[PDB]
């Protein structure tokens, strides 16, 4: 069991939640790989299958009774029989929570109870997906008051293909490749905008092109859908001080929605679990519109600053960065959509960690990620140690469908 | 594809594989069931680690399997039959410093790791000598402000016989004066130095800045204390280029990051007193020394002056007030002519640092929570690139505190 200290403060805890991990990660005792990205039978899904059981009637303190007998009894009667077997709703909703807050690299845990839990098992079309995808959007904006929801459509089946949504995820902006080999609009998303155009779509040739989707349904070619303008919240982007900022003419959405992640719950996989919660603002300050090989606004907005952008020591990307941030913040709170600073959603990351310890003697963390790309040992997170794990259930990764 | 770790640069798309870790002899912390890279501190044995070493030194001048090589190898384990342990030959010792340099996971300074100006001082048999040694290492890599990466290597742990120690963990450090209201005057990480160096006699001031002597310890002697003359301390008073306040807060910091207090392995030997230095990034005072909560803790007073709303987070005044201190202290360092590297340019040579190794050695170990500046993160080329980290000898290593 690792001993776990925070620098700042001297304190001491020990996990012993670790123990719990059934999934090894890509380290070894001869090298760490913690900084890599991606990563390089009946009997085996009945295990999984009841080990899930077992925490959800744990979770509901009904662990031992008829119900909870009778339950483990069902699975494996269908499993003995069909090789697969299927969740209650209720277990699917424990499922889901369980998910996220089992999630390492993410820093908003401390909202892991707080997530409306949408049932789309009984989809069998791209259409009827599309109709849900828009529901969910509607609900989780709430007209800039965002409220954290999942929507689970139906569970991958050793007999046929998967339901998948092939954006990455269900807002995001065009990436338009131009002759000078230079891109318009987003350039991390270049391939999934000529995807939609090889299957049918009208490109614009803006900055801010809201992408269609495009929806899978099993074994089918997928399909296009175009989100009505009035789902898509966006907030444009103004400076406190700056006048000339909002003339840079930047915008951001309100919702971020990964979509193209897989969720496991007791051996069961959904391919197509789309989800959102709300902005740090350092994803679209930072990330988002400063990344060499995203936005990379840096140095427009340091010339329009007046700063000398000849030499590093002029420190003019950490002044730019910090207004583009600021400008975030302040634009998304005029226009009255959740967002979150990263020292507001460090500390109550903090506490996270501590309301994880008293429950379940841990939390598995990953360090490089929690930190902010901006300030970081200017927040908690940076001089705490962390641990980091696989629990089940979880988030992962899945090829690409194309 | 090869059975080695695949590396991604995610600003650039570039990959490369890690053959260098094959050469691990030395595990880390993690193992495939939780990753503990995030945690700061994780005979027959010493010949296999010694014809190792003397196996790379015999490569790095390109005499392996060599006559030469062969009789080296013969005249070590000659060496360990009959008394236990070896000794290195001069050149030996300044190819083992280096490596140990270039094989440190957590130094972005890497790039320059062949400069490297090797004090040897093996023959030193008193504290009052490594005084000398420290005052002459110090004159050399301070120069005047020109700095100049140095090491001093005193003898080696024996069997039976006590350590050299520097009890100081640098060789410039500020005093840290505990109060009576509870709270600390100067650096609050060297308050149990200070507290040591009052108990062996030292008459202590109470500035938020004074230079602290060193307690040095000889084989078998209780340690001794040595004041450094003020003139070999080279500090640089912190201005702002544009804040005309700042120099009014009397801040200021030492020119030489001096670490006095790791071991240095190479082929099994242990030099438990062999202190280093370099130059600084100047994220290292500017963030950490100055800004940590359990350092200097100077953001409050900063932003106020700066007339920041300290009241609210997403004012961003923090990170409004860290930039600027960072922004003194290049600027200072700067016009006091004393050598800085900011974390740009100090992280773009690394990330040259890593392609020049791949093509070397096919890898180079990093820890990149370590590598990675504590402000500015994304925004430097190394958060975008994917690390291996692992345990290469010649090595520097934390030990135990000789108190
Ligand atoms: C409620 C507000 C939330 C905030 C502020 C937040 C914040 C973040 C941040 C900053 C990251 C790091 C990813 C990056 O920067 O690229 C992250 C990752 C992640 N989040 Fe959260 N999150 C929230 C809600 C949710 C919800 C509702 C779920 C699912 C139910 C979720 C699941 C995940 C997962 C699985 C990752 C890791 C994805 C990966 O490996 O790239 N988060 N989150
Ligand atoms: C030439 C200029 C140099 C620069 C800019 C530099 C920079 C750094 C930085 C930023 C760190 C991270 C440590 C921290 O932030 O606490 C570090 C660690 C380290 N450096 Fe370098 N360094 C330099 C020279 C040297 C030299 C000459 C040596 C030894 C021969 C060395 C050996 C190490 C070692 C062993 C560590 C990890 C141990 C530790 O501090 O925890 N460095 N260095
Ligand atoms: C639900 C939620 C809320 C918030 N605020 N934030 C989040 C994280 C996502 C949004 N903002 C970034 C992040 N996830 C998007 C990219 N992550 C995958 C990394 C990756 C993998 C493989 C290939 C690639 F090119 C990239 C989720
Ligand atoms: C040679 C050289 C040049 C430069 N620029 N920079 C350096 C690193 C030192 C200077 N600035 C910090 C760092 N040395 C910090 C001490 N080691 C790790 C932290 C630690 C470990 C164990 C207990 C603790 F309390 C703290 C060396
Ligand atoms: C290579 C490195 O692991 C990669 O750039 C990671 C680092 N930390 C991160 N942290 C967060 N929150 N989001 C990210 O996309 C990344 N990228
Ligand atoms: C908890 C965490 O491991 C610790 O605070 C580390 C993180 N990265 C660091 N990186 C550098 N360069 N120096 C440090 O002291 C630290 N501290
Ligand atoms: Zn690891």
């Amino acid at each position: 069991f690792p001993r776990v200290k925070n620098w700042e403060l001297g304190s001491i805890t020990y996990d012993t939640l670790c123990a719990q991990s059934q999934q090894d990660g890509p380290c070894t005792p001869r090298r760490c790989l913690g900084s890599l990205v991606l990563p390089r039978p009946a009997e085996q899904l009945l295990s999984q299958a009841r080990d899930f059981i077992n925490q959800y009637y744990s979770s509901i303190k009904r662990s031992g009774s008829q119900a909870h007998e009778e339950r483990l009894q069902e699975v494996e009667a269908e499993v003995a029989s069909t090789g697969t077997y299927h969740l209650r709703e209720s277990e699917l909703v424990f499922g889901a929570k369980q998910a996220w807050r089992n999630a390492p690299r993410c820093v908003g845990r401390i909202q892991w109870g707080k997530l409306q839990v949408f049932d789309a098992r009984d989809c069998s079309s791209a259409q009827e997906m599309f109709t849900y995808i828009c529901n969910h959007i509607k609900y989780a904006t709430n007209r800039g008051n965002l409220r954290s929801a999942i929507t689970v459509f139906p569970q991958r089946a050793p007999g046929r293909g998967d339901f998948r949504i092939w954006n990455s995820q269900l807002v995001r902006y065009a990436g338009y490749r131009q002759q000078d080999g230079s891109v318009r609009g987003d350039p991390a998303n270049v391939e999934i905008t000529e995807l939609c155009i090889q299957h049918g779509w009208t490109p614009g040739n803006g900055r801010f092109d809201v992408l269609p989707l495009l929806l899978q349904a099993p074994d089918e070619a997928p399909e296009l859908f175009v989100l009505p303008p009035e789902l898509v919240l966006e907030v444009p982007l103004e400076h406190p001080t700056l006048e000339w900022f909002a003339a840079l003419g930047l915008r951001w959405y309100a919702l971020p929605a990964v979509s193209n992640m897989l969720l496991e719950i007791g051996g069961l996989e959904f391919s197509a679990a789309p989800f959102s919660g709300w902005y740090m603002s350092t994803e679209i300050g930072t990330r988002n519109l400063c990344d060499p090989h995203r936005y990379n606004i840096l140095e427009d907005v340091a010339v329009c600053m007046d700063l000398d952008t000849r030499t590093t020591s002029s420190l003019w990307k950490d002044k730019a960065a910090v207004e583009i941030n600021l400008a975030v913040l302040h634009s998304f709170q005029l226009a009255k959509v959740t967002i979150v600073d990263h020292h507001a959603a460090t500390v109550s990351f903090m506490k996270h960690l501590d309301n994880e310890q008293k429950a379940r003697g841990g939390c598995p963390a990953d360090w490089a990620w929690i930190v902010p790309p901006i300030s970081g040992s200017l927040t908690p997170v940076f001089h705490q140690e962390m641990v980091n794990y696989i629990l089940s259930p979880a988030f992962r990764y899945q090829p690409d469908p194309w």
